């Protein structure tokens, strides 16, 4: 079980809105997580006795940047780490966590971007998430954009998170619309747009790298939440997300027996799995977390409570609550990470407070 073991607070006193560690740090090396918060990106490593070292920080040119999120990922080549950052500028960085330098940037059309996910099974495909409506997905190997997820049967509204299944075959989003979206990206179509995108030098070619507009998702439903989706993941074949409601819902597409490989996007039905009540949380922009392998779930609320659920059980509906309390966290816990082997768990809070529990 968890124990609070250290606690700081990042100088610019803003909120920290999101925290990442990174899962592809190398064996015997300690463990390393970013925050965002303000117009920066900090980096910290995990040591005993709950010591947490202050690392290097990328601040932004512009004082007036907000950073929504942050992934990590690793160079195709080098296996060297790389960060990708974003917020309200609408501008992709590329970090170098080492130098802490940008070493590339993308613009779409320059809209806040809310959230950033890296393909599970490829380093090099980035998702962004835009308050334009729509999702876009780059190929940070050869600098394209591969597809637009939006248009004319896409989002209504900002678009708050997306995941991406196991495979990397489908990716879910979410948002202010209510709607939850899914996007195949093992079609034909999305299989030869990644390929071309490999194949793509512009010192080689004319032609410019000609990005999809995917304006039909293979499925849509608002039947879940009654607000705003600010969070997306999936379990398995199985999805959790949330509204402002106090609740986390577990549910997948379809009736009960139906196979999401099956599932058309006409499909009118959806199966609740269980809900997973907390208190507190009825605030917009709050995020939730799984660990590496999924066994456990984590969500803070607005005056610093954290629950985890524990996931190791035959049904959804059969999850175990743990609540983690400290009389010095008040503040709103924006995001949590688990590393790794999930014996740390860090919590990002309003008052730019970082709060460490150990296993
Ligand atoms: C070899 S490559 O450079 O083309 C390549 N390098 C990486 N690729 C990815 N990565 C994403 C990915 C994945 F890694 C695993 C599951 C998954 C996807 C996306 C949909 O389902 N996807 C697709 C491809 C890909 C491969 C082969 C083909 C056939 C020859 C025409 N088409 C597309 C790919
Ligand atoms: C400026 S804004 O309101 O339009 C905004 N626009 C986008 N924002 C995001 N986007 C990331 C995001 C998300 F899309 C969904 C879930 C999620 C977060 C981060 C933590 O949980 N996060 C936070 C915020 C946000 C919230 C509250 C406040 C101050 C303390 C009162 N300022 C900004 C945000």
């Amino acid at each position: 079980s968890f124990k609070c073991v250290n606690s700081l607070k990042e100088d610019h006193n803003q909120p920290l809105f999101g925290v990442q560690f990174n899962w592809h740090s190398k064996e015997g090396d300690p463990l390393v997580f970013a925050t965002v918060g303000s117009n920066r990106v900090t980096l910290y490593e995990c040591h005993s006795q709950g010591e947490i070292r202050l690392l290097q920080s990328y601040v932004d040119a512009d004082a007036d940047e907000n950073f929504y999120t942050c992934a990590w990922t690793y160079d195709s080549n080098t296996s060297h780490p790389l960060l990708a950052v974003a917020g309200s500028r609408g501008i992709i960085r590329i970090i170098n966590p080492i130098t802490m330098q940008c070493i590339k940037h993308y613009v779409g059309h320059g809209n806040a971007i809310n959230e950033l996910k890296f393909h599970p099974r490829d380093p090099n495909l980035l998702l962004s998430v835009s308050k334009d409506h729509a999702l876009r997905l780059w190929n940070i190997q050869t600098d394209t954009l591969v597809a637009i997820f939006g248009g004319v049967e896409g989002h209504r509204d900002e678009v708050l998170s997306a995941d991406y299944d196991l495979l990397g075959e489908k990716i879910m989003s979410c948002g202010m619309d209510h709607s939850l979206k899914l996007w195949r990206i093992n079609s034909k179509r999305m299989m030869n747009a990644i390929k071309e995108s490999y194949d793509y030098n512009p010192n080689k070619t004319n032609r410019p790298f000609i990005s999809q507009k995917i304006h039909f998702p293979d499925f849509s439903t608002r039947d879940i939440h009654r607000n705003y989706v600010d969070c997306v993941r999936w379990l398995g074949d199985l999805i959790l997300s949330k509204s402002c409601e106090n609740a986390i819902v577990c549910w997948k597409p379809g009736k009960m027996e139906d196979d999401i490989d099956k599932i058309k996007p006409s499909e009118s039905n959806v199966t609740i799995l269980g809900r997973f009540d907390y208190s507190q949380c009825d605030i917009w922009y709050m995020r939730f977390s799984t660990d590496f392998w999924q066994k456990m779930l984590a969500l803070g609320n607005q005056v610093g409570k954290l629950y985890v659920w524990d996931l190791e059980v035959e049904d959804p509906h059969k999850a175990k609550c743990t609540t983690l309390t400290h009389h010095k966290c008040g503040a709103a816990i924006r995001q949590t990470s688990f590393s790794r082997d999930s014996s740390i768990l860090i919590a990002v809070c309003d008052d730019a407070s970082i709060w460490r529990w150990d296993r």
